């Protein structure tokens, strides 16, 4: 790659460019003792570098901006346009310049890291994306989740997207620009082109992307997912749709199935395809015995984001003193038990919603009808996590239109009429997990969990006998290998059951007003059968 | 014992009886390899037997009955009485009939243990109970937990109490009698009886009569004590007043003492007595290092309740993801370091309460004058750890009366007036002793506790000089061998003394507010100027 050709982003006096640098460059760059402040490397006992981003531990929503242009004028879902509110506020094209000025001005006169790499892993509809760094690991990283190219691929690579990533400027001027700070992660879709100012946080640079294919799979009749993916031996799929720390990275490594991907997936007519090339999984009291296969993945290569690491070299996977989101990403060929040659399979035979549930209401487990199965991809009820976005603190409850509505570039029925689309076409039965807590105001068990899973998964609660929970009217097996059969009621773990009927009218109202908003067609306003009823 | 006598208390059709089991068949009953759910038994690397109660993993005040009848109408401290907070709720003759025939149902037609065990060591207050169960680790728990009667003294047993574990059956006509749940736990006190419904939390089975004593040994002038106890080689009784995990266990293991008891003390005219035949124990973070005696006494015949084992049958002590409230329970003798052949001795000269103060005002040591051991017994400030109540999940700051507010049968005052007489007549001395937390925010250690108790128990505090703390009026000495003097005045861990006075009124108020409902008799009102004054 030439100066030249980097001059066409507006980059300018461009000294070298290290163009897809190898897994051993970047450990040798990565460790460099002259770096300083948020470059810096260190290399734990694990093998594996490790790095921290000061305050930037989560996502900046409040900082993410797409020009309102003639791509985007009448097809995005607006955060001042709906009823609904979400994180796609508009930009103007002048305030777009002055970014991507300030952007380019900080990559000039330097040395860059250029990594040319895929989202998505099949051809017909997957994005080239070309990121642009002047700091090693943050190369590194895109290396690691995205779809690492082969050399002729890269011989004929011609870019759909650029990311520059200019994490060490910011914006002096945003106050009179209206924006929300001096940070800004900004989107042009007629430029094609991610800006990241001011921002450390890795994941900044593969959420982009993922927003990205959001907006163009479902307008092709392709459902876009935040969810991890699996198979089983017999080739039936299974989905896990959830925000991070509610389990799908958790329960998608399952010893008994085989890893399709961890975060982001498209289903057309073959099948489940990953858009990824590694995982990006949260590292707070990760442990050998409890998570062996990504405890394992945890060597040269993969990369540390925020981990405490102790004199001695060791990493305390425990210690949430910088961030309870701490973070490693690593290539997916890191684990063993993976999809290869290519990172998908069929159709989703099995569809979990993962739930947490901080208000102890809901089953650990229930069987959804066709009708419920839309009104609870819509609502998306589950918790924010600590520190996953900036200025979470502690499990913040919310609805999150289809389990990531912080990624959605279209309105939320958009991605349900595709989901409903293929899940009807597979047969697909699908079920609510509540990953939160129960009325002992604990959280449900990892052991109890992973039980349920097996339980969906080898087929055993399709036709099992139920009965029905009161108000969300969901059914809920009577019985399950594995499990305290008292916990399968919500109600049993509360020393008063008068408590579950009030959180619950509670829990049950937040529904009704959350879901007004999508009964303003008729199919949206005959699901309100399938949500919770109040007496 | 005949079916006869099994069928006098309400059950029908009894076909087995398993009385008084001993550990050696307990242990084959246990691990018989057909029992399901709660029942089934497993076993650790140690060699003892483990079990898990589900989601039964503390006790369920909100579930405790006491039948209301010319009995206990004039007498009980009634949680419906304006009195001040408690769990006495009670409950008509007519639903305690109902819910004994749940339980004699449920108990009806099979293989039933029985267990005849007293509580109290002395023979002139101690109640001979029947315990009667158709699970072989429940009647392991009471074989634990109570005093196992000799040969000769089961010959003429007679049960002045019975205890019925239905924890198998459940009580479907729970809301329309007006009750908190299908779960259970009752007293009549005319028929002498408790039932257990519904929950299979093993300490519903040694409380319930701790709660008994509480009702009957006060009103004959002995003191019933939530307290542990231990005894120096001059024959000096000290006692230890607390909630569980608050150090009433840790702080008595000492080599200086014999450990008298854990939990439940009687004090009557010849001395301190332990109510129990074993140790009930906490072992969250258990470790051999930390805790050699409690650990070493996990072996066969201890039973363990909700600690995890894994595949290979080793136990995780530290994992709290079920309930931090995991227990252990084992025959005293499963300690060396015990008083034998009878867990008794005489007076105590020393009286310590332990208040796990979450707030970070009070000192590791005071010495309170005998008006402030009235009104600091009578507040009870400590907390409750995560677990120990259906729940709670994390420390929990609270005032409960005598440190034991969840057992007082009677009102608060006749604890206290039995225990001042006791203590008067001993030339007894109180102590005021914060196992809690500074103004840090971290815990005091428990090396500064240990030391400040071995300066308690060698006399070297009752003369020593003193300061007095502000507000409290507490007396702290000036200095103390084993402990940095800087540790004894708790203003010292804020960065200013305008900071503790912050936190320190904070609570102060608490303590009045709490201290008010005492305040109608001239000796209760009286009692507020040894309280903090703001
Ligand atoms: O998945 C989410 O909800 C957030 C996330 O991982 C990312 O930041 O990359």
């Amino acid at each position: 790659l030439t100066p030249q050709e980097l001059e066409a982003y507006g980059i300018s006096d461009v000294h070298d460019i290290v163009y897809n640098p190898s897994y051993d460059l970047l450990y040798q760059e990565e460790l460099d003792p002259s770096l300083t402040g948020y470059e810096r490397g260190v290399l734990t006992n694990l093998g594996a570098v490790a790095v921290d981003t000061g305050i930037f531990t989560g996502r900046s929503p409040k900082d993410k901006y797409i020009v309102r242009d003639d791509t985007t004028r009448d097809t995005f879902w607006w955060a001042d346009k709906g009823k609904g509110k979400n994180d796609n506020k508009p930009l103007s094209p002048e305030t777009w310049q002055h970014l991507k000025g300030l952007v380019t001005r900080q990559l000039s006169g330097k040395r860059l890291f250029v990594v040319d790499a895929f989202c998505g892993a099949n051809p017909d509809t997957r994005l080239s994306v070309r990121f642009i760094t002047e700091v090693a690991w943050q190369a590194h990283f895109v290396k690691n989740m995205f779809i690492r190219p082969s050399d002729e691929e890269l011989a004929g690579f011609k870019p759909d997207f650029i990311v520059m990533n200019g994490a060490k400027c910011t914006n002096p001027q945003w106050k009179e620009q209206g924006l929300n700070s001096e940070n800004f992660v900004a989107f042009n879709l007629t430029e094609r082109m991610q800006l990241i100012g001011g921002t450390w946080f890795g994941g900044e640079m593969k959420k982009g992307m993922f927003s990205m294919m959001n907006y163009l799979l479902p307008l092709k009749g392709i459902a876009s997912m935040h969810c991890s993916a699996n198979v089983g031996e017999k080739g039936d799929v299974a989905v896990f749709f959830g925000l991070s720390g509610t389990g799908k990275t958790t329960l998608s490594t399952d010893p008994k199935r085989r890893l399709i991907g961890d975060d982001e997936h498209g289903w057309d007519d073959d099948g489940v395809f990953n858009f990824e090339g590694g995982c990006y999984a949260k590292t707070i009291k990760l442990s050998k015995e409890a998570e062996p296969e990504i405890y394992n993945a945890i060597r040269r290569d993969a990369l540390l984001e925020n981990v405490t690491v102790r004199e001695d070299g060791t990493i305390d996977f425990d210690d949430g003193s910088k961030t309870e989101n701490t973070r490693v990403s690593y290539p997916i060929y890191h684990i063993d038990n993976i999809v290869k040659p290519v990172s998908k399979a069929g159709h989703a035979t099995k569809v979990i919603f993962l739930t947490a549930d901080a208000f102890g209401v809901l089953p650990p487990v229930s069987r959804l009808t066709a009708d419920q199965t839309q009104y609870h991809f819509l609502s998306g009820f589950t918790a924010k996590l600590a520190g996953t976005e900036r200025g979470i603190t502690e499990p913040t409850p919310t609805f999150s239109a289809c389990f990531g509505a912080a990624f959605l570039s279209l309105h939320p029925t958009q991605y349900a009429e595709v989901l409903v689309k293929r899940m009807q076409a597979a047969g697909a039965q699908a079920y609510l997990v509540n990953t939160g807590w129960n009325g002992t105001g604990k959280r449900i068990s990892i052991k109890d969990t992973r039980a349920i899973i097996d339980a969906i998964l080898n087929g055993s609660l399709d036709n099992a006998e139920t009965f029905t929970l009161p108000m969300f009217n969901l059914a809920i097996p009577t019985e399950l290998p594995g499990v305290d059969t008292k916990i399968l009621d919500p109600r049993n773990t509360y020393a008063s059951p008068e408590q579950w009927q009030e959180k619950a009218e509670t829990l049950a109202k937040l529904f009704i007003d959350n879901f007004d908003k999508y009964t303003d067609t008729p199919a949206g306003a005959a699901l309100v059968a399938a949500g919770p009823k109040l007496h």
